[PDB]
């Protein structure tokens, strides 16, 4: 029944319609004839002018026949979008304009396809479209990536679903072997979403995963003085320049590199000096491996900090550990090769443990380091102009503020105002958007808005669109959970999708302590006296998939999904047996099992 | 049968109805729900008051969620209503079943204000783990309501092992707990040096201060023999450590309180940091124990918070808060904040309390900050703050599906 | 919307091409000299290509099609193509180059 | 006209007098139900004291003349009669106690 | 509002004038009666800032004391306007 009525109305822009008829729910889908965001065309001669449904009721019908009419209310507004070629293609603009009286039909299949469909090879599948069967939503690729992007919505909205899949669908090894992506992940869910095929770095590694640690000698002068000590600025902080200058050059008589003499050495310069040296030579004035012995303060501050298992990722790196001679087991080669050279596309750096105090002045140096790294090599094959680079952000609305004063602020804009040259993208996920600085938000390409409870941060959205289209855009509150709206330049047209979800046990979960678990099961006697001994030292030391074996330390182990290793200890071996005999995983270890001993999570 | 009228304006997520507080609309084999947004003779369209502003028969609703086939109910919808639609009134199933959630992970604190039967029930796990708030006024009578969602989440019949705390001061719970729940010695040298010094001796600055932590430093040595200064260790008043710790922590009672009514003023703001600072410090260390909060959360909870967070108090309260309301969800540790006048509690500590109660609000500024640090919003939530029956709430967060109208009462 | 509206007053000429969003085509609107209704009403969808010069530069305002360029003068910038990028298979490589 | 109606169409009964303004009939007529030609047609030539009374007090409305109150008893504020305060002959006056 | 039923009821009602003759009563509405809100609104304007705050606070000190020593309880202005001018 492609059929609707007459145009009666036309402003050039914004052509109405005269509905004339009953209003069906076609089962077995649900697809109703006509709604609010539903299209519309018009065959004009031999081409198409295609619409789009602007507004439904009483709000549509010509002003002044209201007094003509007040209560009959059966028009229609649409907004006519663009156009379709002589069998050529879709385009935007029209080349002639409707009059009255014309005839007004319905969106059939084939126009979908014309509509939707493209044969441009950038564009990829990022999910099928809503209100309509069987349309994948394409999103051009090399635009997405060069002209950055952006993620808004509710808290339950479920952003961070839609970013793993996009990240799943733009990293396979069918069509992309080559891919490089970064992901600062903050409350550390990501990693539970891709076991086995990204690299994924923390602070207490566990057995078969990496450890994040950051020399603190690929630092500026500013950014560690900034970590430290917190960016002193008298005559300590020339003292303090002034000696890791001494202990540089000291290290470069020592050793040599590749062309850096004393003519072009300086504090930027990225080369080992020891801390621990620059420590107890400041300190003596005052007054190694152990930290036992007007800038005194400091000292004692940074004395605390060398003997604090917290900051274990920046002064007892694993192997990039400097001895007192200047002298590491490796050079920043291999950092540089894991984080965006490894065999695995794509790595997540964690940050859930770390001191929230210094969260943003670390992030910003990892977009230094990169940034830095990627620029000067842009002519090999190792750069970004060989091999683009993808950076994703999680929870940006805290530090991309509009007053912000750290130094996060400058590396992002950095990215969004000089990423074009070098490919290098941005991927901003929020939650709060009014808070993000408005000139960043609108150097953002594309963006993929979803629910929006607040109308104070709608507002925001809606003025800082680059095409502020109205029929998809007066249902942000409304949107299903992935449903998204995407708007901007890259794709062809607004565009109204669901995200087809990850597959169940590829999905992501920050492992939370479930009070509801941890408060129903029986108390348990603790033993405190261990509680202490554990903290004086300032140390940490259902489905079953294996059980361990072992009948001389009287003990048992255990393994649970998502790599949970439990040990239970004052295990007669005898049960030990019984229970691996059993043949009953769940319920026998459910029966009397679960808290009759102890056990410590390991 | 029961009717309103006729769909008669659509704009996605604004409806307008002309007729013959929640509303349901149906669409066959699913059912969308919404809220009137605006009513009177300012609902109808802009330019047909003109033609007839004194005939008013337009309600400006808004659509909210929809319910599928029996199975839940689920924010957003799918679909949308066309001019010539059908609009109901809310009926006793309707609210059972919007309000009826099937989660283990649910709790029942009370009933709506309509409707006695259906339970409010709110996520517990959230309600930790993300963060809670409660914001009231003097008349508003927060202190029964705050008593009643304690006992209410801690009772023994389902959850034996829970484990709270209590930091209040005027000393009115002791009184409200009279044996279900405990009630109260905190050691000189446990807490750290910088803090002692401050405590004490006044916040010495020349090179006495270097002197007095020198001394400190060997009194501390000595005292191995019959490293680190900060070590916990005994040296040489009672009030001026396992069993502490179980005292506090590990008692067999749930719940535990701490009145400091008659310690001074100047210095409780840092003995209410130390004392938080204690538990996340032996907390984040006991984490791969029995006792730690991965294993048994626990939940602090203090009232007459609008003096000790402030936009910029100086205390060191503030900085043990901030670290709770940061890095305390991945520890498994909460907090809960209670005020009478929350118009001084930094916003940027108030937009990250994911649930909201609201009271009894009378006053205009208040009014407008508490909607200024909300992440949701409805338009039937803001003009009845002030007309709040005594002992009702309004729910507003992430905690709840939906936001809610709800009385809390003993179990 | 974002130039500055004394400046943006001061152009003789505008040549107004296809305007999108709600807000710039009513900045538009007010700073034109010649607002004509005819034609200020079909802005937001000129095809690619159309332009509405309107000023003292014409007699009267017109609609007219730019004409292109011919291939080979058309304005590029060589930025990289992702796409074609990352699908050649990967390259063993040795960062001490780069460092 | 002014009167909010809000709280105009909650009361019951209703007195009408003469009324001139025809932007006021139209309110007053749109605050009754009983929509009658008569009577609010008949209302601008009301004579001083008459009435129409409409509502729930009164079983059928209808136009009546209010008796007046006896001489004596008869609302009147005492504001200044200045035809005669004028009339009289100009006194002297010191103004001294004014100030 | 423009006294003019004073004369209808030459002695069948009582009349609260504001400024009485010899033989005539005068109105009286004690300030404290009012509520919060419509005092701050008639005596000050309805302030939001801290100033508020600090009025409304004060107002409950001086209740409370009035109340302990024996919501509409009398109170004393110019004991308020002393004591926060003092300040
Ligand atoms: N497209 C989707 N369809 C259905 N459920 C989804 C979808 N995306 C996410 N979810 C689910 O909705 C819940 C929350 O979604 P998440 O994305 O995992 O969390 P999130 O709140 O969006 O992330 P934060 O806290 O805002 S950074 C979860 O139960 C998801 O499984
Ligand atoms: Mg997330």
């Amino acid at each position: 029944s492609t059929y609707i009525g007459t145009v009666q109305d036309v402003n050039g822009a914004n052509i109405r319609v005269v509905l004339d008829s009953s209003l069906k729910f076609v089962d077995g889908q649900g697809y109703r004839i006509g709604q609010i965001g539903s299209f519309v065309r018009i065959p004009i001669g031999y081409i198409n002018l295609f619409g789009i449904v602007s507004q439904v009721g009483a709000g549509a019908v010509p002003d002044k026949l209201l007094e003509v009419e007040p209560y009959g209310h059966r028009w229609i507004s649409v907004q006519l979008v663009g156009e379709e070629g002589i069998k050529k293609e879709f385009e935007r603009g029209v080349s002639q304009y409707p009059t009255i009286g014309d005839k007004v039909h319905i969106v059939t299949e084939p126009d979908l396809k014309k509509i939707y469909g493209t044969q441009n090879k950038k564009y990829i599948s990022l999910g099928n479209i809503a209100s309509v069967d069987s349309i994948p939503a394409l999103v051009n690729i090399d635009t997405l990536v060069t002209r950055h992007s952006a993620v808004l919505g509710s808290t339950g909205s479920g952003k961070s679903t839609t970013v793993t899949s996009i990240l799943q669908r733009i990293s396979d090894m069918s069509q992309f072997p080559s891919a490089r992506i970064i992901v600062f992940d903050i409350h550390g869910e990501y990693a539970a979403a891709f076991k086995g095929k990204a690299k994924v770095y923390k602070v207490t590694p566990s057995n078969n995963e990496l450890k994040l640690s950051i020399p603190y000698w690929a630092l500026t002068c500013d950014e560690f003085l900034s970590v430290a000590f917190g960016g002193l600025e008298g005559s300590g902080r020339n003292a303090l320049i002034d000696k890791i200058y001494e202990l540089k050059l000291q290290t470069l008589k020592r050793q040599e590199y590749e062309g850096i003499n004393e003519d072009s050495l300086t504090v930027d310069t990225p080369i080992p000096f020891s801390i621990h040296k620059l420590w107890f030579d400041l300190y003596r004035a005052e007054i190694s491996l152990k930290v036992v012995p007007n800038i005194r303060k400091p000292l004692e501050g940074l004395a605390s900090l060398l003997k604090d298992p917290r900051y274990e990722f920046l002064f007892n790196a694993d192997d990039w550990s400097v001895n007192l001679d200047g002298k590491t087991n490796k050079d920043l080669d291999a950092l540089l090769e894991t984080w965006v050279g490894s065999e695995e596309s794509i790595s997540i750096f964690d940050l859930s443990g770390m001191p929230s105090s210094i969260l943003d002045t670390l992030i910003g140096i990892l977009i230094r380091i990169l940034y830095d790294s990627l620029f000067w090599s842009r002519n090999q094959p190792e750069g970004g102009r060989e091999r683009p680079l993808l950076v994703v952000l999680e929870e940006a609305h805290t530090y991309l503020g509009k007053d912000s004063r750290g130094i996060a602020i400058d590396g992002v804009r950095k990215i969004v105002k000089e990423g074009r040259k070098y490919g290098i993208g941005m991927m901003l996920v929020s939650q709060r958007p009014s808070e993000i600085d408005s000139t960043i938000l609108s150097q953002c390409g594309t963006l993929f808005a979803l629910r929006m409870n607040n109308s104070s941060d709608r507002n925001h959205v809606l003025g800082a669109v680059s095409d502020s289209f109205e029929g998809l855009m007066g249902m942000l509150p409304t949107l299903r959970t992935g449903e998204a709206i995407i708007i901007g330049e890259s794709v062809r047209l607004p565009m109204r999708t669901i995200i087809s979800p990850p597959p169940f046990g590829r999905r992501p979960d920050s492992l939370d302590p479930d009070v509801t678990a941890k408060w129903s099961n029986n108390r348990v006697q603790g033993d405190y006296k261990e509680v202490l001994t554990l903290w004086r030292q300032k140390k940490v030391r259902s489905n079953i998939l294996s059980i361990g074996y072992e009948a001389d330390s009287m003990t048992l182990e255990i393994e649970f999904n998502h790599g949970l290793v439990y040990q239970y200890y004052d295990v007669p071996e005898t049960l030990h047996t019984e229970l691996l005999a059993a043949e009953s995983h769940g319920k026998f270890f459910n029966s009397q099992i679960k808290n009759n001993y102890r056990f410590s999570r390991i």
